[PDB]
């Protein structure tokens, strides 16, 4: 028996979670700006943070910091979308979600971007 | 602000945590059913299930690493529960059927105990 709605239900909770700051177990600092989340969820998403949280140096770290170029903003967009499946775009911010996705690896996105910036 | 729904993410963001769990990555307690070991994530057992839900929200248990479940339930009943959580795929079969029901109330996964009661009444 297949239940259609149960994946989108567990990420809602999922959600929940993070926004109650339940079992959040990284901060991820992006110039300066800290943003509260599951490593699971990370991984899940994103290819740079599979290879961060089973790095032999950086898997116990409660703190994350990524890359100084690397954009706040983008990177809020990009963690709302992990958590809800929805990316948030406007014409001012597009290169700069573009840009983290790169960062994050998260070709699907990546492509979104890029095929929006060209239309 | 243009609004992309990315309809696949949430099926695929589920697939990598039910990888993450074969791989024993980031996995943070072990169910403990009649002495059978299940291994999970706190966070996806509080996704699915109300039981789970009130045990890690409650902040004297929050950091336990060990959970036994009561004496009754079935270390099957669970397996089939556990892999519904991370799969959205519940196998009941004749065989198995009381004892899902039994501990999907248990696990108060509401959805699912309707699931088996239609089971039975088809
Ligand atoms: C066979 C297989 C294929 C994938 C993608 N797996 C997997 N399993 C678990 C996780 Cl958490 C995860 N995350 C993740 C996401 C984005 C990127 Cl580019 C890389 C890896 N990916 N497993
Ligand atoms: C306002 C609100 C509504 C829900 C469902 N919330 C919620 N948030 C987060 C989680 Cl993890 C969670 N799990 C969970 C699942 C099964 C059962 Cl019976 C009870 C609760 N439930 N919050």
């Amino acid at each position: 028996i297949q239940f259609t709605r149960h994946a989108s239900d567990v990420l809602l909770n999922l959600n929940r979670l993070r926004s109650r700051d339940i079992l959040t177990d990284v901060v991820i600092v992006v110039s300066r700006e800290q943003f509260r989340a599951h490593k699971t969820v990370l991984m899940a998403c994103s290819g740079l943070f599979y290879s961060i949280f089973t790095d032999q140096l950086k898997r116990n770290l409660s703190v994350i910091n990524l890359d100084p170029e690397i954009n706040p903003e983008g990177f809020n967009i990009l963690l709302d979308f992990m958590y809800t499946s929805r990316l948030n775009l406007r014409e001012g911010n597009i290169m700069a979600v573009m840009a983290t996705a790169m960062y994050l690896q998260m070709e699907h996105v990546v492509d979104t971007c890029r095929k929006f910036i060209k239309a």
